[PDB]
């Protein structure tokens, strides 16, 4: 197995994770993924603070309770011109990206490279953290605890 995890800069500890392809994480896998990063699925208030510090993406992703996109600037193809933490209301489907929250991060923007999946456990997968600047960190292990996700 090989799994690539593209991670963004953290904003008030909140970051975005894309696994392999766009929108391929379930809600259970997302919770396990954040846990592997010693993080949690963000609360809405945590996400709102991150947005205020400059966090935005053009990707739907899990937080605690909902699927959201943080938007600073209005774009027609990113939450249909909405700004703020846009909550996904209507979808047939169950697989998105995820957000995670790391309490130990700096309070503002942190674009240093993520170098580990610290809480990952023993397993057969090559897990590679890919940062936006291309710097990579790989380890062998596993983070999924539901067979359905494997
Ligand atoms: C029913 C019903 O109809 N439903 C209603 C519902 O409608 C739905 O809305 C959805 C929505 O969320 O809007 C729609 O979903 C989208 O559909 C689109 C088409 O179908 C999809 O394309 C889109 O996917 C997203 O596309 C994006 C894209 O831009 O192509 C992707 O984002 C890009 O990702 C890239 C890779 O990561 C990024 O690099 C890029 O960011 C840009 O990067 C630039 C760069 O580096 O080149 C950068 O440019 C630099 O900028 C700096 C300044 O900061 C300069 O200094 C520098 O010079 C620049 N460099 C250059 C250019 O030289 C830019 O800053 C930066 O933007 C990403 N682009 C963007 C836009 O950020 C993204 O990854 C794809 O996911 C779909 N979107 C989503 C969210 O999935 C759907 O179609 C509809 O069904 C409504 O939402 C709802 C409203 O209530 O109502 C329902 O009824």
């Amino acid at each position: 197995n090989q799994i690539d995890l593209n991670v963004t800069c953290r904003y008030a500890g909140v970051f975005h994770v894309e696994k392999n392809g766009r929108y391929s994480i379930s809600r259970t896998e997302a919770a396990d993924l954040c846990q592997a990063f010693n993080s949690t699925l963000p609360t809405m208030d945590q996400m709102k603070l991150a947005l205020s510090k400059g966090f935005e993406t053009c990707r739907y992703g899990f937080i605690e309770g909902n699927v959201v996109i943080p938007r600073i600037h209005p774009n027609a193809i990113c939450a249909a011109n909405h700004t703020g933490v846009y909550i996904l209301v209507t979808s047939n489907t169950s697989h998105y990206d995820t957000y995670c929250f790391n309490a130990s991060a700096p309070p503002e923007e942190d674009c240093t490279s993520v170098t580990d999946l610290p809480n990952s456990f023993d397993g057969p997968v090559t897990i590679t953290i890919v940062n936006r600047d291309g710097t990579r960190y790989s380890k062998k292990g596993e983070y999924r605890t539901h067979q359905e996700d494997i």
